[PDB]
């Protein structure tokens, strides 16, 4: 499929999924062509002025035709759905502006993006990023989570808050909550893997700190188990492998937690349960062992 751009009036680093590039202010650009038919994609933006806040839009080309048009009032590149299909294809399939588009690289033998978004689906994202008026979902670098807001004395609306699954580790009520999740996860853990990956992606690309904590809280949820089903670990280890594989070679004190990782070493000591994960960890990060 194809996600066209109305214009590029402001210099901004325009990216799609893992890949990213930068457009110039007042530079001829009409969109991104030859987008691979996937299940979940994300297109982000990063202004040259502000190199801290990154905003993007999770979407799926299969459930509608989407384009990008700049808004002078908000000063942000907005995604909008084109309901009139006949008008959309006439804009896209026109010959003159298809040369102003950038072609999505043929993934070929590489399977990077799929291994990171294998369990991530839009109907799940819609339940995390609260919005129903649109088929896409706006996620910002500065966005807080529901758990993060209730922790703070201040408060934020659930719409602008990342409604991740709140996980607690203490020590009356709410103690039986964790054991019910673990049992539920042990069969048909799509929501878990999906949320794990999605929380990782927001933390990695957008730099969402709350998403970084959530990712660690979900890793800690399983790594705190001495005995967990093998079918779970074989997939988890693989999932955690490709995630660590995209992390920068230099030790990132903020993005990954040392305290949490040390308890995974204790958990995975029977196979080891996280064989492939530990392998790339010791090759990329020569830090002390647990």
């Amino acid at each position: 499929n194809t996600v066209p751009f109305t214009s590029a009036p402001i210099e901004v680093t325009i990216g799609i999924d893992q890949y990213s590039f930068n457009v110039k202010e007042n530079q001829p650009f009409h969109g991104i062509k030859d987008i691979p038919i996937g299940h979940v994609h994300v297109i982000h933006f990063q202004h040259a002025d502000n190199s801290s806040m990154r905003y993007g839009y999770w979407f799926d080309c299969r459930m509608g035709n989407f384009y990008i048009q700049y808004d002078p009032k908000d000063g942000l590149y907005k995604m909008m759905e084109e309901r009139d299909g006949a008008k959309f294809e006439n804009i896209v399939h026109n010959f003159k502006e298809r040369q102003m588009m950038v072609s999505y690289p043929k993934i070929d033998e590489d399977d990077t993006w799929y291994n990171l978004t294998e369990f991530v689906q839009m109907d799940k994202i819609r339940k995390i990023v609260r919005k129903d008026e649109n088929q896409f979902s706006y996620v910002d670098s500065s966005m807080t989570t529901v758990q993060e807001n209730e922790l703070s004395s201040s408060s934020s609306d659930p719409a602008h808050s990342l409604n991740y699954t709140v996980i607690n580790f203490k020590s009356d009520k709410s103690y039986y909550l964790n054991t019910v999740m673990l049992q539920g996860i042990f069969k048909n853990s799509s929501n878990y893997f999906g949320e794990l990956q999605f929380a990782f992606l927001n933390a990695m690309f957008f730099g969402n700190y709350g998403s970084s904590l959530q990712w660690h809280a979900m890793i800690e949820l399983i790594c705190s188990e001495a005995t967990v089903p093998k079918h779970m670990l074989d997939k988890l280890d693989e999932i955690l492998y490709y995630q660590i594989k995209t992390l920068p070679e230099q030790y990132s004190d903020i993005l990954l937690n040392e305290r949490v990782w040390n308890i995974c070493l204790y958990s995975s000591f029977q196979k080891n349960s996280l064989h492939n994960t530990e392998k790339i960890m010791e090759n990329k990060y020569p830090e002390l062992l647990g």
